[PDB]
């Protein structure tokens, strides 16, 4: 995960926006 920035970068924005789906234990080892 080097260029992952672009991924996330993404993921960021849509995780604000819908919110929704998210383990307690998926979150990017906390």
């Amino acid at each position: 995960m080097k260029t992952i920035l672009r991924f996330v970068a993404g993921y960021d924005i849509a995780s604000h926006k819908k919110k929704t789906g998210g383990y307690p234990w998926e979150r990017g080892k906390a």
